[PDB]
């Protein structure tokens, strides 16, 4: 179809918040992803979401690796002094295998990366949705904190519904409550800790149904049996260009699109634009469309529209390491537990009283470790191989400013080693948040192209001195001293820095604010585009502040409030 | 799900796809389980390297493959960490972790064997080769007569080459591919020849090619539909196939038990004819845990009371790889017939060639996209276009080099990615050993240990036999060494070596097919029937019982064509 | 030698060193010169070198006495892993 | 020549490693971005450890390096004197 009332540029759980919105209101709705449907047949769902990945968790990392595709690659400057003298060799370090030359390596975010799959990164991401607290957030309602907090919550509210967002999916597990309850009691009075709020719905003790795009909205044609009034398409392997301005610089015209599979290329007319591409590719859609500017920063000339895009740039400063359980937590897991004799032999009975007020552990936990040590006992440890993981975080706060992940899960990196238990393997994730300034950029190349033929992005990029880096360090200082309550460090997973960008929370490249002047910014508090009737973009590039806990929640909680500006002032064609 | 099938087919790899695609066809009521899930997007049982970015990020695709093999047999871990904090929980033996085998030899294993647990199986990631055997790699199956014998390959091979859309044409096109082949074809002139890898893949444009799997055999969509009105066909994803129950006397199969692994529900299903094409491991353990062969450690004071041959014999094939980066001179003849004036990067630069002269060096296709990249790309130092297909050179097995040799690139489990180095210099060599049956070899299952699924674990006691199998894959490490060096250099970082074992994935003779049970230490015949059964037949790789160093799959496409000869010969299919 | 990376997972009474040494054709503009700005640790002028192996003769020789060690290596026994096939640095 | 590195001749590449002193080694282009942020972090590949900004580190020889004790390099060496035949020898 040549004519739509809605088009929303990309899949992902925030084009599919737009599309839920949008789609139950009654519009026409067509959305494009630039990737394909591969995900089963839930279209743009969880890909951990099979038995086969959840009796193999490790596995999961390659998946990830697959489909991270990374945004800025700078010049390879590797010496490789043992060729043959007959094979071809370099004389200079040229532009080889996709690098990009305007890439400084030493200012760049090396561990961005972007994925093109019908979901986008909520086919793989790790579920994590906790809100921002005022300090991390930016303001919905100028001078009225109260009012400003109770829209954050009636749009986080929501954000958590789409989501299916709980804290309770890991509070049967051993080794969830082990850390929990002792790091609770360490920081007694100090820092509280809860389970992470997870986008997930437990479906029985070993298989967690992860949230992603899919949950938000299911991503099916409509009209369809469910819902016989509804109209949405979703277009996969076409990649999305341009949004034609109007020469007056008020209203967009067209999408201008490539489809990927016949070749050809497409104007697409719609009344409302939604640009959800991502971080990156918004801002690149939208330069390569006539906004910010083109090509290396130049002051000399400013842009003629939406000068603040792509400055401003926070990424978050992630440390990472990995602990081995003490003994006297893992001896802990036990203390309950009556132990008649040797393991092996007929004189092994494993019993506990179930309600004794001595105990120190619940019914459920003395059940289940009873259980194992009697169904396997040659194996020397007493948590259950098929125990859930530990999920616990203690939120950001002023006295410490940085989100924690105190888990398992699958990410890039955690390339997991065989000669430890994993049962005794925790990881740890803090992350830092990152001051706006102007310096940091994603910028565009003026003649370096990607593999869809799009301006070549490039990042400008260094954690602004002051409190950034001081918090940054103080930080990995933290880990080091929380985790050390829990048990040492894993050989191979020591403290460390992850590269920059690694993380995957960039924002700001299309920042929100109230006055596009005054704060610097690109879409104002309803995700317009400032001076552009029809144009909206939505994702974590919305959110203008300095932020430590995952900002997806975030972002989908200011597509709803986009929504409901377009429900009052566009109107659905008839059916 | 109905209590009652036609047929029943465990496996809905590209050889179970076989048996649904001539059985369906025929009108048998078919059904087909699969333990794994739906996972190549809307086209079920499709490769998942047909999307447009993974054909843009070719490197990426390795993740995918990591990601869906799980090795099958892996030995404790006795890796000596030392520098734990002392408050770590740390062991005081080498336990059994993280899912490890007791039972395996570390080093009689494949340690690189793996499976696939996703509908459509391996065929979702292979890389597509599929060359016919040549009489010396292939089982008779006709004895005494090799023009029939010849005759019948040759009506199966082809049959199996249209269900698996094989080509030799795909990459004709391609400068790298052109390069290679030419060289290596002149050097060895008269002595070797060389032709472009057959190729179960279709180009679709200049930068993609829709590589076939399990989904180019057959759609895997229920049956009726609008497009097979006639056709009944259902797939049940998620579904651990576990035991085939066999009747007192051992004639008969009477039922498949079944695990739904979402529901958690068992129940036996009842079919006219049972066919187990769950891979080369996994036909194995079922068979054994039915009942078949011998469940534990070997113990030849036990015979087994069926199929003695079971999981004897298998063979996996030596596997040597190396990179090599281009010559200079072969760069340099890229662009002989062009020529060259001014600098580049200057509006006095050109690059122009003679249309048609016959002194040139390659053709004006070439000699064109030669003279654009080096036209619009005047910064870039080399000749070749960026985006020129890969090479996809092959030369078959001979007696003479008893090897199957690919000179290519491809996304395999080890692709490990380098930037240095241009990867339009880069060629893959992969040189493949075929492996003498020794009743020795064996794949196993642990009476005690159990996988994943909780079946009987297997465990591999396999080494390379001594005499032919060695001296050969010796001489073919040499031979990928004196090769590749025609090309170029090897490039650091893949330097000539052997593989892992079983990382090839290339199983064979764990329930291999012969005349006669006894006589050739065999499971099936050669309509693949299991012998003593009137209705359980085995198809896959498990099937081939000879030495062979090409890829196997199209061999045992055919031999599962010829098996479903056999079944539509001996059972009627139910009134619609 | 300076190179060499001690394993021992395989008994050394097995392992056998190859090392093959190419003749290098003499060229002018292959040099060895001194910087008139960088000094050393001994306060002399720093060496630079401008060095590639020439093409022709000594390429084809240097590629052709590879392919002679992997023939002659393999009459004795297989690449140990670890220790393939490679150039050294220059 | 002690009877602990006959003992020990794994041991004796340390002691040639140790006295084979790199003749030029160019400038250090490694991208490290891993560092703290409070961390001095460097916004150029300058000059560092004794590296050479004259040398270009696709035409040297990188592996040269010199011996300075008393014997030089014999104090290490291999000690293989074949003679070079008529082709070899000017
Ligand atoms: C391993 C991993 C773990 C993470 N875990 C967390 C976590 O626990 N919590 C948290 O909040 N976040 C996490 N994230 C980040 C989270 O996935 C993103 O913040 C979120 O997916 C962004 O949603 P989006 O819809 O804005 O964009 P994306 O999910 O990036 O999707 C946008 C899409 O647009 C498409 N597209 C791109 N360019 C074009 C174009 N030009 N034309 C058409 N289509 C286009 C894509 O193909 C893609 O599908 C994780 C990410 C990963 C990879
Ligand atoms: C990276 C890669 C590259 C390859 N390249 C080539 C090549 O170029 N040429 C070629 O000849 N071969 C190659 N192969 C091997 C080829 O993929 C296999 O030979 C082929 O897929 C075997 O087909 P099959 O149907 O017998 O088995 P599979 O493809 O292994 O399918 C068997 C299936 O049965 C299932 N299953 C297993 N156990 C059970 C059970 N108990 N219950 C129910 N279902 C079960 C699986 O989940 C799976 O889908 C390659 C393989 C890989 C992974
Ligand atoms: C591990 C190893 C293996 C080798 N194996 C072989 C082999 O088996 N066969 C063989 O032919 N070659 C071998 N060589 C090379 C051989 O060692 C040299 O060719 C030989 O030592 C050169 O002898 P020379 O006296 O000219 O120089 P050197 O041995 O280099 O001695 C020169 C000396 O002069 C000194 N010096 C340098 N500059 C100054 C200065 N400005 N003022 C005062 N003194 C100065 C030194 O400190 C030094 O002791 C080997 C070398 C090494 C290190």
């Amino acid at each position: 179809d040549i004519k739509y009332d809605v088009v929303i540029v990309g899949s992902g759980p925030i084009g599919c918040t737009y599309a839920r919105e949008l789609v139950g209101a009654g519009y026409k709705v067509a959305m494009f992803d630039i990737g394909e449907i591969d995900s089963g047949l839930k279209i743009g769902a969880h890909k951990k979401n099979t038995v086969e990945y959840q009796k193999n968790i490790d596995k999961f990392v390659n998946v990830i690796q697959g489909q991270l595709m990374s945004v800025s690659v700078p010049v390879n400057t590797l010496v490789v002094d043992t060729l043959s003298p007959t094979s071809w060799q370099a004389s200079t370090f040229f532009v080889r295998n996709g690098s990009n030359p305007e890439q400084d390596p030493l200012r760049n975010l090396s561990g961005q990366a972007v994925t093109r799959v019908v979901g986008g990164m909520s086919t793989a991401w790790t579920c994590a949705t906790p809100r921002f607290d005022r300090e991390q957030r930016p303001l919905l309602v100028k001078d009225d904190a109260d009012a400003d907090d109770a829209e954050w919550d009636r749009l986080y509210t929501k954000a958590e519904s789409y989501f299916q967002t709980g804290t309770d999916q890991f509070k049967e597990s051993i080794r969830h409550n082990l850390v929990l309850n002792k790091l609770t009691e360490e920081y007694k009075g100090q820092r509280d800790f809860q389970q992470i709020p997870l986008a997930a719905t437990r479906r029985s003790p070993t298989f967690v149904e992860w949230s992603s795009a899919n949950t938000v909205f299911d991503l099916q044609n409509r009209p369809n049996t469910d819902a016989p009034e509804e109209r949405f398409n979703l277009f996969p392997a076409v990649a999305c260009e341009r949004v034609v301005r109007n020469a007056l610089n008020s209203e967009i015209e067209s999408l201008h699109i490539h489809d990927l599979i016949s070749g050809d290329r497409f104007e697409i007319k719609a009344d409302v634009y939604v640009l959800t591409a991502g971080a990156v590719h918004n801002t690149q859609l939208l330069v390569n469309s006539g906004f910010g500017q083109l090509g290396r920063p130049n002051p000399a000339n400013p842009p003629e529209l939406l000068p603040s895009l792509g400055s401003y740039i926070t990424e978050q400063s992630l440390v990472f390491c990995q602990t081995v359980m003490s003994t006297e937590l893992i001896d802990s897991v036990k203390s309950d537990m009556t132990i008649r004799g040797t393991p092996g032999e007929l004189t092994y009975s494993v019993t506990y009283t179930p309600g004794a007020s001595t105990n120190k552990h619940p019914d459920w936990w003395n059940e289940k470790v009873k259980n194992h040590m009697m169904q396997h006992q040659e194996d020397p440890l007493p948590i259950p191989f098929e125990d859930p993981e530990p999920q616990v975080t203690t939120l950001f706060q002023p006295s410490h400013p940085w989100h924690t992940q105190i888990h398992r899960d699958a990410f890039s990196y955690g390339a997991v080693q065989q000669s430890i238990d994993s049962r005794l393997i925790v990881d740890w994730r803090f992350f830092g948040r990152t001051e706006p300034k102007e310096e940091n950029k994603l910028w565009f190349s003026d003649k370096i192209t990607d593999a869809y033929n799009m301006p070549q992005p490039t990042f400008d990029f260094r954690f602004p001195a002051g409190r950034t880096s001081k918090e940054a360090e103080d930080m990995m200082t933290d880990m080091c001293v929380m985790s050390a309550k829990i048990g040492g460090f894993l050989p191979g997973s020591l403290p460390q820095f992850m590269e920059p960008g690694l993380v995957l929370h960039l924002g700001g490249t299309h920042r929100m604010g109230f006055d596009e002047k005054e704060d610097n910014c690109c879409v104002n508090t309803d995700s317009r585009v400032f001076g552009f009737k029809n144009l909206f973009l939505g994702g974590c590039g919305n959110i203008p502040t300095a932020y430590g806990a995952n900002p997806t929640l975030t972002a989908m909680s200011l597509a709803i409030k986009s929504c409901e500006y377009i429900k009052q002032n566009f109107t659905p064609s008839p059916f």
